[PDB]
């Protein structure tokens, strides 16, 4: 008899999903790290050569974290001494190895504790950030040119983002943008002078006698936000004698009237740059198109070339205004914008014209623009079979928009319904990446006639290993609420019997633009729950979920903690009424936004759920950051939305926790959703005489990702779900 | 069937212990609060009068926290706006009410945010601390005289103690001492400049957007300690001089050689003060006796009057060197010191002779000196029946030491074995306060003849209530370990059957000078557990315990976390041998030092215990304060005792916790035993893969004493014990 997928299998990664992460270096070749060696692959034929041997740095004296080959293939940036900061930020030490003269560079080295580093897009110049200031290196063995002198820790950030812009704006620490050929270097400067500081204890190793206090400039909803300036420097006209001159591009008058943000930077051509600015009330945005004036040496942003993007029903973009995709001449562009029916589609714009032309339409949405040529635009969309949880690669003929070709739909319909893509420099080749419903499949294709060149990775090994395992299945379907269909997914136990009552665990995210019902193949905690414990694990996408139009997505506008909470209950209420679900054994679990939703559901007084687990939950919107919270909630002032901020808390619902079993988990060093949020939930339940289970994780952050902690969290939650469902 | 003593009875205080709190205003009168009215009682006849009617402060506009009448009974200090700080410290607003004029004082008011206030011991002079500076009022409506100008928040403390002096040295916030007739005001000044800060978060009400960081000067073991200086000012000179001089009394040269402490201040006469100094290595103490020199305005301490108190086996005193009791003339004093056998007895000294005469002796100890008259000295001791857990009042004739009467022994021997006393101003009358083994009994006696005047409170109301309740019983006995008697107590369930096997809960303290095996009557959590859950709640006084000689008390000197831990394991084994204990159902629980012993016991690998609860435990000696830790452990340096500090941590035993069910509980705003200690236990358990139960109490301190958190903690603990013992 065959084994089940156990907790130890999930925790020890017994069953590994094989990947194929390649790095395009031209229109014809990619790099692939095989057996610790870097190899060069000709996409057309499949043949390789050794680019770099694993033995090359055996006598290095440091464990190399990562590598970054210069665009010209002449130099290798060696990353070591990695110290993680936030989600994307880190400091490390760098060394440059000359690939041609087979020797490390010992002259003018990149300093230690370097905040960010990047090769120019072409050649081998380097831009780097150290002690909050930007430095440029025209050649690796040559002295650096200092670009900024204003850099100050926790106050003035140049070429790097502060806490909020990293997390909610650029999803990156870098605030550097090189021009296509690397002539110009564009950067953002952040000022956090009056932004209040989130403070928390850090315990460190047992040896630290007194705990350390961590102080992060973090703007909570309604607090003073950072300020932003935008600059462009010419890296071709740098001097050793004279200090560098940075040209400032100011925000439009429409933004300068009040609080705003820089939300997108995208070069159009070698001398044209686009910028998107977003107001603190995230329903108004402005794009500026800025050209380099060779005579004056200034960057002029014509008013005729401004583009207003706005929303009357909600905020702008899924999480922020979308990225424009400029043509070779940069005189026109393509951008995903929400249409008149509230569905996200590609619009075509002229730089000097107000009206744009939608090139796509329908009751589905475009996920992203992936590649652009003079003949075709390539994009991902959830159009195929009307499944909002599916993803496929499409090409639209730019001369005849009626000529839309799906490139992945029919490749393998049974195994592959969720795709991502990666194109070569001029889109000659593409790698398709299938992530479900079947095991991941990686393939290489060529754009000329959309030929299927070869299979890169098929995970056949994992398939052979999974043959001897009692694996769970996945049902993707929908329910109808108020004439609207909403999707759900259920991880069903092996040998599923529709004539038996199974306990049910509802796995929730339910945040704005979330999607928990999809065709992706996952090997996680829910796998073990269904495989070993015979628990149905369900997720549902109600109002406020994304990829289905603004009518659904904007339903929770100015009203977080309402519809998305109600809808989760209505979904569980419906599942309970199915013959195969044991209505006396229904549980709910969520992390981050899902933890807030889990806690609002447990305190709703619905009687549907027996128990629940909240991990690093948000408890009161006034405790979460400005950028995210205010996008959906607006400002927490009496003139704006203070009443909703006030009545959308977990705390006010404490009394309702009397008829449920609750497990509240949070890491002490969470810089994202501060421990404060959970400390306020516990205090409220204590205040109304409600018994619950609690677990803190010393020095753990939002991820609770340290190997020991990760094993500890899932062990502790497993015992709880098991005790709740009367399972041995 | 009769009801049991339930968890609700304990949490809701259904069965109330009546007290008799009187405040002696003279030699024959005391104050008593009956129905919110303050009555004055004539001790000789028991006849009263309303001293101050409940209606007196109806339209005051504030709830009065407490009152204090001036020694002469001309004024009443009304305390309101009570804001708690640490164990003894607080802030408050104060008003003075003229008893004569029956009017409130509206001029030259005591400021708001007053740290401490005290009347002169004679008359109506006032000394108070505001903003770390000492001020004096000769008259309540007249302007204050400023004494100090160095006062600085968290740096200089004049007249008030710092964290460590309040907690561990003086057991008071106060650091001002008036002379007997109020002419002089003596005070200590503490300098916390180089003292490191303990920083922790304070979440406060849900309305507080950003948590506040609480920063306290706190010396952990081996860190920089506060420095101290002592002064004396002639308050009678204030109205004749612009700025009266605070004369310094310097520490002796034997103290100035290194770090030391001021540990005792006692006035002997109108012009004579005694000071006790203690080295940071607490095994050497010095008493200086200082006389006022009328011609120089100086205080002089003669070397002929200097008394040395030292220890070769341990530290000086039980927790600090004891207080001297001077005879009227101030030419001699009585002091409790450790004798040649290691037992604490009363010594009689001449102020200028280094050799003292012991006035008491035997294999028992003197707990304290209560009153000193021209013919008699009154003291509490544990001599009666050789029970170290008992307490009685004795009378010794100063002209004949063979003349010792026990004033309390036989009054009610079945009901009363533990006593405390309160004497009138010149010891004319005494209130005896009996606390067990029967219901507490308060009686008033006269010293002229030692005759009982009347029963003040007998608890007949409670006795009537307790008759319809199945109450547990308490057994107090001993076991002979290595030729030594080691005492224990048991809270036995009702109808205790010697032939039955009962689950046992070992209730722990086990710190140096502890006593958990006594004769006090208590209505607590152990009452509920034994009464309702049929659990035997046992306590044991092993090596390191007090009131039994230095041989037992100093057994743990420089070795905390050893014998006192091992003896608790031995205790449980010996209990199992008694034949009425289920060896499969033995639990261990403790708070503070008890929390540490529980945790150390749970990580020993002994197999004796199934489960255990640790509340606000010490985990590593280097995290606890200097004064407590170093008294027993010395310094955490390689030349002293580092090896033992590093070997006595809970963390080093995290692997043996795999054998037990552990519950870890701590308050987040714990300024005494820092949350850091449980944050380091949990981390160590997570690292070695151990599952456990945790609970944090938001904004709760070492006492977890808020009405809500108290009920919450005992409810959570009860569930855990019941689960461990498989009780429904
Ligand atoms: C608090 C919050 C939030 C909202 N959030 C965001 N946002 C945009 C990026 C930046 C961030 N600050 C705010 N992305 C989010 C979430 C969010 O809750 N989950 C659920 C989630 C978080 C953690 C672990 C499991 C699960 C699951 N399942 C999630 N899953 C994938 C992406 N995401
Ligand atoms: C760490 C530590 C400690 C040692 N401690 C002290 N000290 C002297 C006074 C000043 C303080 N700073 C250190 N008194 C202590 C203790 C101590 O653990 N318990 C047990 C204890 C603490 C809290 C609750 C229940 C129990 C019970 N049962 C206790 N009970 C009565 C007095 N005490
Ligand atoms: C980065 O850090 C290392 C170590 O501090 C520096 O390398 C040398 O390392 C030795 C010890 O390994 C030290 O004595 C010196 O301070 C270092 N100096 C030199 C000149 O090699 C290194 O220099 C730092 N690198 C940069 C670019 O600042
Ligand atoms: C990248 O683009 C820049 C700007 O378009 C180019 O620089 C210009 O080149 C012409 C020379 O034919 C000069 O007359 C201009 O004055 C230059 N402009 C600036 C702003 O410096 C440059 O050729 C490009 N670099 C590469 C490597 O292709
Ligand atoms: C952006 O969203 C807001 C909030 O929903 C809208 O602002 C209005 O202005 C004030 C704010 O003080 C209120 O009196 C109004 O009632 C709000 N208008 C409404 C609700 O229609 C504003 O409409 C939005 N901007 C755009 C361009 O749609
Ligand atoms: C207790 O009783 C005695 C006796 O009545 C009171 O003593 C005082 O005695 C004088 C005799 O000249 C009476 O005129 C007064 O009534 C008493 N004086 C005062 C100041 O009260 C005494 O009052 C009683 N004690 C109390 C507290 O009421
Ligand atoms: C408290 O102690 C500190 C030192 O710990 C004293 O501050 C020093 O004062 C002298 C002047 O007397 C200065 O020259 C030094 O700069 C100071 N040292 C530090 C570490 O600050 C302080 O004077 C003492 N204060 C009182 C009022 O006794
Ligand atoms: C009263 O006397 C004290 C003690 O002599 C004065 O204290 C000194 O104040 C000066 C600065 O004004 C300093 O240089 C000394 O360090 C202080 N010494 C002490 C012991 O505090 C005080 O300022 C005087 N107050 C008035 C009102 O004159
Ligand atoms: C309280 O005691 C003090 C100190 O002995 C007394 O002050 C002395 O009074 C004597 C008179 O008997 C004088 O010779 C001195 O000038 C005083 N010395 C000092 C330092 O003040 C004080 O008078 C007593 N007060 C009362 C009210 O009894
Ligand atoms: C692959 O094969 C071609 C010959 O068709 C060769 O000349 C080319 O450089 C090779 N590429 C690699 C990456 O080995
Ligand atoms: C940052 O902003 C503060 C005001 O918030 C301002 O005074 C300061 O000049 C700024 N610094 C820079 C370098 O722009
Ligand atoms: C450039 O700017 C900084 C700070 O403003 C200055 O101190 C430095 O000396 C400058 N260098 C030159 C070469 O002018
Ligand atoms: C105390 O505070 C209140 C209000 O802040 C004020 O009305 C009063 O004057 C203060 N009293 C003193 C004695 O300073
Ligand atoms: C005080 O303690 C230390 C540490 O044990 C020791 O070396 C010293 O001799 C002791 N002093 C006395 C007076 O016993
Ligand atoms: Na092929």
């Amino acid at each position: 008899t065959r084994k089940t997928y156990t907790l130890t299998d999930y925790l020890k990664n017994t069953y590994r999903l094989k990947l194929y992460s390649l790095r395009w270096i031209s229109d014809h070749e990619y790099l692939y790290k095989q057996e610790n060696n870097i190899l060069v692959f000709n996409a057309e034929y499949g043949n390789s050569s050794v680019f770099l041997e694993n033995s090359t740095f055996d006598e290095f004296g440091h464990s190399i974290n990562d590598y970054s080959i210069s665009p010209d293939g002449q130099f290798i940036l060696l990353e070591y001494n990695y110290v993680k900061q936030w989600r994307h930020s880190y400091t490390a030490s760098y060394d440059i190895y000359d690939l041609n003269k087979r020797q490390l560079i010992t002259e003018e080295r990149i300093p230690n504790n370097t905040q960010w580093v990047t090769w120019s897009p072409v050649g081998h110049k380097l831009a780097y950030v150290w002690n909050n200031d930007i430095y440029v290196k025209i050649e690796p063995n040559l002295p650096s040119y200092r670009i900024t002198w204003t850099g100050k820790e926790d106050i003035i950030y140049n070429g790097i983002t502060d806490w909020v812009y990293e997390e909610e704006v650029f999803s990156a620490y870098s605030a550097l943008w090189w021009s296509p050929n690397g002539t110009f270097l564009a950067y953002a400067q952040f000022n956090d002078t009056e932004v209040p500081l989130i403070e928390y204890s850090f315990y460190s190793d047992e040896s630290l006698q007194y705990p350390k206090t961590v102080r992060v400039p973090y703007p909570k909803a309604g607090a003073v936000n950072p300020t932003v300036k935008f600059f462009v420097v010419n890296t071709d006209s740098l001097s050793s004698v004279t200090n560098a001159t940075s040209i400032q591009i100011t925000a439009p008058a429409s933004m300068l009237i009040g609080d705003h943000y820089l939300c997108d930077v995208t070069w159009a051509t070698q001398e044209r740059i686009s910028l998107q600015w977003l107001r603190r009330i995230q329903n108004y945005s402005v794009m500026d198109i800025c050209d380099y004036d060779e005579s004056s040496g200034r960057w002029n942003c014509l008013v005729a070339r401004q583009h207003i993007e706005m929303s009357t029903t909600g905020w702008v973009g899924r999480f922020r205004p979308s990225e424009p995709h400029f043509t070779l001449d940069g005189n026109s562009f393509y951008k995903i914008i929400s249409n008149e029916e509230g569905y996200r589609h590609i619009c075509y714009f002229q730089i000097d014209k107000k009206d744009c032309t939608f090139i796509t339409k329908g009751t589905w949405e475009v996920i992203g623009i992936e590649a652009l040529t003079s003949d075709y635009l390539y994009y991902i969309s959830n159009e195929y079979k009307g499944m909002p949880g599916g993803r496929n690669l499409y090409k639209i003929q730019l001369s005849d928009y009626t000529k839309v070709t799906c490139l992945s739909c029919e490749l393998n319909p049974e195994r592959c319904q969720y795709y991502s893509v990666s194109f070569s420099k001029e889109a000659k080749y593409y790698q398709l990446r299938c992530s479900g419903p079947g095991l991941p499949l990686y393939t290489l294709h060529s754009s000329v006639n959309d030929k299927g060149l070869r299979v890169l990775e098929d995970n056949s090994a994992l398939d052979k290993m999974l043959q001897n395992v009692q694996m769970p299945s996945k049902k993707l379907d929908f329910i109808i609420l108020n004439e609207t269909k909403f999707w759900y997914q259920m991880i069903l136990p092996p040998h599923f019997d529709k004539s038996k009552k199974y306990p049910l665990l509802l796995d929730v995210y339910a945040g704005p633009c979330s999607q928990k019902a999809d065709t992706v193949f996952r090997l996680n905690w829910a796998t073990y729950l269904a495989s070993t414990e015979n628990i149905i694990v369900a997720s549902f996408d109600g109002r406020g979920s994304g990829y289905q139009g603004d009518k659904i997505m904007h339903a929770i506008n100015r009203r977080l903690g309402t519809f998305e909470v109600e809808d989760q209950i209505e979904a569980a209420r419906q599942f309970s009424k199915m013959g195969f679900v044991d209505n006396k054994r229904i549980a709910i679990w969520g992390w981050s936004y899902g933890g807030y939703v889990t806690s609002m559901v447990l305190g709703s007084g619905s009687g549907v759920f027996k128990c629940g687990i909240a991990v690093a939950p948000v408890s009161r919107w006034e405790y979460y950051d400005s950028v995210y919270t205010e996008r959906y909630m607006g400002l927490p002032t009496p003139e704006d939305n203070l009443d909703h901020y006030r009545n959308s808390t977990v705390m006010s619902r404490a009394e309702n926790f009397k008829q449920v079993e609750y497990l509240l988990i949070h890491g002490t060093a969470d810089d994202n959703v501060h421990f404060q949020q959970s400390a306020q939930i516990s205090k409220a339940l204590v205040d109304v005489g409600v018994d619950f289970q609690a677990m803190w994780y010393t020095d753990e952050d939002h991820g609770i990702a340290s190997s020991t902690a990760h094993q500890h969290i899932y062990t502790h939650m497993s015992h709880f779900i098991k005790q709740c469902f009367s399972l041995p």
